[PDB]
């Protein structure tokens, strides 16, 4: 089942190696915490790692493709509400990397 490799990707992206760009996306942005009042009138649909893991046990994705389009969201998010010179867009940048090479994989 490719919803194995899906549970891998996962492993992958929160893994130490990872950890210096990719914790930004680990859990829901806390628009309350940091003052992002706008971003629920940007952002429609808010993804993040913990949101999709649980999606994952929770057998809400048919296939490799939903869990993907999952993902892909998340990322642009964070390119649809940043500016573009943002610390973050970098860092969504090199986690899209990890996740790009490993999707393709399968
Ligand atoms: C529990 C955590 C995930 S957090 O939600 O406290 C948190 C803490 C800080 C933080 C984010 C979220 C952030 C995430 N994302 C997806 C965005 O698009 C953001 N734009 C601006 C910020 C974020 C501000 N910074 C990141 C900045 C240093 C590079």
């Amino acid at each position: 089942e490719q919803l194995k490799c899906c549970s891998g990707i996962l492993k992958e992206m929160f893994a130490k190696k990872h950890a210096a760009y990719a914790w930004p996306f680990y859990k829901p942005v806390d628009v309350e915490a940091l003052g992002l009042h706008d971003y629920c009138d940007i952002i429609k649909h808010p993804m993040d790692m913990s949101t999709i893991k649980s999606k994952l046990e929770a057998r809400e994705y048919r296939d490799a493709q939903e869990f993907g389009a999952d993902v892909r969201l998340m990322f642009s998010n964070c390119y649809k509400y940043n500016p573009p010179d943002h610390e973050v867009v970098a860092m969504a940048r090199k986690l899209q990397d990890v996740f790009e090479m490993r999707f393709a994989k399968m």
